[PDB]
Parts: C-alpha cells; sequence; structure tokens
DNA sequence: TTACGTGAGTACTCACGTAA
DNA sequence: TTACGTGAGTACTCACGTAA
C-alpha cells in the first residue's frame, strides 16, 4: 500500500496548482510524510513513478473500454460510452490528465512518451474496432472509412483534454456532453 | 536584428529537434547559436523574452492571415474551413512552434506566457463562434445544437491534431485527412 | 548545532581573515566547511540567513550584557563607562563580526541586513541616551551626547576594521574616559 | 572635460541610492552618456576611475589643512578648523564619503583601500603635529599624550562619517558640531 | 528508515576584450 | 571609435547516492 501512497500523492500534486510546475522529489516527500530515500525504496527512479501512473491510467481506460464491449452491443451507444468515459475520466483526474496531454511529462524522462503513444494506439484501435462492426450488426457502415473516423474521434478527445489542462482545468470536458453527443450522433449516424 | 533573429531561429530549430521535448538551457541554446551565454543576454533581457518574441511571430503571422481571409472570403462556410486549414498548415510548416502552440515548450517558463497562448486560442474560437452565428441568423441554417458546441468541436480537432503532431515527433501531419474530417464536420452546418 | 553552527563559525572565521575584505561566495564558504554548496542549503535557505544568524548573535550578546550592567551597576557615570567598554570589547574579541557592525561585510549582501544593523545601533544609542538622563554636570543635551558617544565608538570599530585589525578598539580607552568623565562631572 | 565627466557621473551615482551597491561600468556609461569602450579610453581599469576620485579627496582635504597651519596660529582653533573641514567636506560630498568610510570600496580592488589608510594617516599626522606645538606656542601642553589625543579626534570624525553613510545620509556630520566642540575644549586647554 | 550529502545544472551577471 | 563579444563567475536547485 506504501507504493500506492506515493503514486496517489504524486497524483494529488499534479492536480493542485503546483502540478503546472516540476514536482520535486523533496516536495513529493513532504506529501507522503517520509524522507526522500523512503521513496527510492519502492521506485528505482522518478520516471518509474510516472510509468506507474501511466499504467494506472491505461488500466482504468482499457478495462472500462472492454466492459463496454460486453455490456453494450449497439454501435452508436458504444462510441458514446467510450467518448464519455475518456472525457469523464479526464475530469475526475485533472492531475493524471496532465500526463495524458503530455505536459507533466515535460519534466521527466523523454522516453515516457512512448507509453503515452502506446496507450493512445490502444484507444484508437479499440475505437476503430467498434466502428468496423457496424455493417455486420446493422448492415450499414459509415460515410468515411473506419480508420479515418477512429482517428477523428480520438483527435477530438485529445483536443478536448488539451483545453482542459490549458485552461487550468477551468474548461470541463463532460460539461455539455449531452449536447456534444447529439452533435456527433447527427454526424456519425 | 541579424544576430537577434539568429537567436529566435536557433530556438525554433531546437524546438523542432528531439531536444524540444526537454528543457532548452541557455548553455545549449548559446552553443546552437555559436556564441556565449552573455551574447544572448545582449539581445534579450531574459530567456522568457526570447520565447515571447517567438509567440509574437505566431500571433502576428496567424492574425495576419486570418484577417486576410475575412476581407477575401465572405462565405461563412468556407471561411470556417480556411481558418482551421490555416492553423494546421501553419503548425505543419513550423513544427517547433507547434510545441509552443500546444504549450509543451512553455512549461519551463513564466506562466504569463502560457496565458498568451490561451488567449490566442480564445480569440480563434471567438471568431468561429461569430462565423457560425452569422451563418445561422443570415442563412437560416438551423443547427442541431448551440454554436458553442460546434465551435468547440472545430477547435478540438485542431488542437487534437497539434498535440498528435507533437506526440509522434512530427510524424503524423496535422493536415492529414483534413478533407475527410471536414466532410463530417460541415455536413451538420452546410 | 553541529553543521549549522559550523557554517556560522566558518563565515565568521573568513570574515576575520583577509578574505573578509572581499565577497564571501558560497563556493568559497562551502570549501571552508569541508562540504558542497548544496550542503549549505540544507541548514540555510539563503546566504542572507547565514548573516542573520550572526547578526542575531551580535544583538543577543550586546543587549543582554547591557541589561546585566544596569542591574549590577547603579552609578550613572559607571553605567556609561561600562556600556562603551562592552561595545569596544565585543568588537575586539570578534574581529570578523566587527566587519559586520561596521557594515563593510554586508555590502555584498541583502540590503535588509544593513537595515538590521542600523536598528541595532538605534537601540544601543537609545539605552545610552536613557542613562545620561539619570544626571547632571556642564549644559548637557542627552540626545547630543549619546550620538557623540556612540559615534566615538563607531569610529573605533572602523579604525579596527580598515587597519586590518591592528588598531585595537579598547586601546587608550582609559585615557579617553579620564578626560570625558572629569568634564562631565 | 571628458575625464572629469566620468568622475562627476560616478560621484553622482555614489551620491544616489545606487551608491549603496556595485556601480557597474554598464550603468556608469549610461549616466555619462557615452559607451563603455569610451569610458575606458580615459581610464585603463575601473580601479583607475575610483583612484581619480580618491585623488580629488586627498587634495581637497590636505590643501585645506596646510592652509590652516599657515592661516591660523592658535593651537585649539587649528584643531577646531581641521575637524570642521573634515566633517564639512563629507557633508557636501555624500558620494565621496562612501569612499572615505570604505563602504563603496568593497566592490573594487583592495589597493584603493590601502590608499585610503594612507590618507587617514596624513590627516592624523597633521593633528598630532598641531598638538605638539602647544608647549612652544603657549608654554602649556595637554592633559593627555598628543598621539592618543590625535587618534581620538580622528576617531570621532570617522564615526560621524560612518553614521552619515549608514543612515543613508540622514545624520549630518556637522550637526551639533558646536556642542561637541564646547565640551572638547573644556576637556583639554 | 533516517542522517548527511553532492555532481551537473541553471538563468543571469560583470569588468573588460578586439578587428576593421 | 564602433560592433560584437566573453572568461569566470554568482546564489541557488535537484534527482539520486552512501552508511548507520
Amino acid at each position: 500500500n506504501r507504493r500506492e501512497e506515493i503514486l496517489q500523492a504524486l497524483a494529488e500534486m499534479l492536480e493542485s496548482n503546483e502540478g503546472a510546475s516540476r514536482i520535486t522529489t523533496a516536495k513529493l516527500a513532504k506529501q507522503v510524510g517520509v524522507s526522500e530515500a523512503a521513496l527510492y525504496r519502492h521506485f528505482p527512479s522518478k520516471t518509474r513513478m510516472f510509468e506507474g501512473l501511466i499504467e494506472f491510467i491505461e488500466e482504468s481506460l482499457m478495462s472500462r473500454i472492454n466492459r463496454i464491449f460486453d455490456e453494450e452491443k449497439d454501435t452508436l451507444n458504444r462510441i458514446r460510452l467510450v467518448m464519455q468515459l475518456l472525457l469523464a475520466f479526464a475530469e475526475r483526474n485533472p492531475g493524471l490528465t496532465r500526463i495524458l496531454s503530455g505536459h507533466a511529462l515535460m519534466f521527466e524522462n523523454e522516453r515516457l512518451r512512448d507509453r503515452i503513444n502506446q496507450l493512445f494506439e490502444r484507444i484508437e484501435t479499440s475505437l476503430r474496432q467498434i466502428l468496423r462492426e457496424r455493417k455486420l450488426r446493422e448492415g450499414k457502415s459509415f460515410p468515411v472509412d473506419e480508420n479515418i473516423l477512429a482517428a477523428q474521434l480520438l483527435g477530438q478527445v485529445e483536443g478536448s483534454l488539451n483545453r482542459f489542462v490549458r485552461s487550468d482545468f477551468k474548461y470541463l470536458p463532460t460539461a455539455n456532453f449531452d449536447e456534444y453527443w447529439a452533435l456527433l450522433s447527427a454526424q456519425i449516424k
């Protein structure tokens, strides 16, 4: 549980207004209430601390993506749920969002970006999968090719999250989601 | 100035390389310009001002062409098309500056700078809101939702493409698939 | 304690040496302790705080000894003799710290520190002003005599510093006080 | 006049609040009106700039002191005059006073401070000389040794100078000089 | 786990060059 | 004399190291 106390505090730091700046191992140490070397007994480096946060984000998102594939069998509903999950997750975890948008990683090992790109590739592939199953489940397909649309949907989400982090979390992603979904539906249907 | 511009350029170039993902120290920048750190401060009071100048080029260059589009293109639908097609093309020809546009390169500098870029986006979205309201009130195009929701999605695709351009180390072109994207975004406002 | 006190000791030591006539950089101060520059910052947030640590010691030492003079010596003229003596003896026993009282060492540091030393002298002069009202002898003005007195002392501290610590502040104090006390009744 | 224009400028900055800190050549150039390369074709180093200021002070003061020996033949009056001359010069030159007390010399080459110690030595010798001539002139000497007395008199002056610069030029050196004198003569004579 | 600590860096400064 | 510098600092920071 100790190993989690660290990742949880690191997450709380990124959420606060301090998350906009470099989270020093000393400041992180003050949140956990332990010494600096007390952190380096669960994590070889600072980068492993982020690598663990990233894994968490991926775990939540992909798991829930799959749950939707089993729970819901209607194509449009599937896209709706995934779009909502992505924006809602970002809204409940502003600090983790700073890692998804890649701003918090600016101060860390530039290789962590590979994990971020692999996470996005999983979301995209998942999105693409849902769209492909339409002609089979409904007979109809989409105006644009599945790959293009998957990328288009993923782009709107990244853009939406970049604004969230940009505005200092003032611009909420899920606020007006219903009207937004109604817009996509009229576009995708 | 000659040497003054050599600085800004040196910066933009570094922002394009793989170093753009990490902090650009004055030591590294000085080397890239082939001068001493002191020479740097002779053209700029602080590292921040150096970035400001780049942002100044972005604000001017973008607001320049956006104004030209209004005096030239009058059709509300195509103006909206050219607006974002400009941002995507501008970012694609200025990879390094995109890191400023997405706000990643400005994490090592004064907050005040990021504000400068947030405003740049506020204005761009404000214009889109205008163009959409006119198309609705003058051409009676009954949208299935508020202009804010539409202008928000149009800006989302753009930022979505800027950030992904950065993620992939500039491998995924922001203008890629634009035409297809537009055929799905315009259908609800034609 | 162990290291925080060691640093303040190193700073005073350098302030006493020939290095005190020049800026005491952290690189150099760090070398005088046997540790790295980063090491200094674990006990002090700024170089300014290091100097405040010394200014506090100077204050605590001077003011507390002045309160002991009052409760031990009841004679007015002796009180005055003893206070001036304390100031000159303090500086003579602490060459480096005098470099601070004279204000030359603070030229390389935060302006607020010089503000502190002025505040300390006001205190000294005030307590010296109070004593002179216990009188008296020869049209005397408390406010004026107190300034002359603290002034004389201050002149002794600068002569001590600028003279590379050769002109001891307490030298000839007995003669100086002989002529003064006699004419001041 | 350019050489002098630099000296006045520097003198002026030493007289302002900036005098409390390092007077960079960059700023000295600004004040003068010319460039940094200009200031240097008139002065080899920055130390030559302060050296030329110590020279003004040295002559301003000794020439006056020698004139006193010649113009006044009463011992006490001779002492009164020199002490007044010293304090009066300081008061009229707040800037150069940051040099005499040595505070402004902390940013420059040590040599400059050894020269100041030479100046004070010439001053003290003057006093020590004026005092020795009392037995011959009046047949009476002082109740204290000429050395000790001289060192004490100059000390009062250095003290007044230190307070003047200290108080940001609020404590005037010539202030209440008359009271100090009334009590001094009373101690000697 | 805490005590005690540091190599490499980090934005910025200053008195003082030198070539045509 | 301009144009165009710079070697050596400066106070202060940080992720990660070593021994009890």
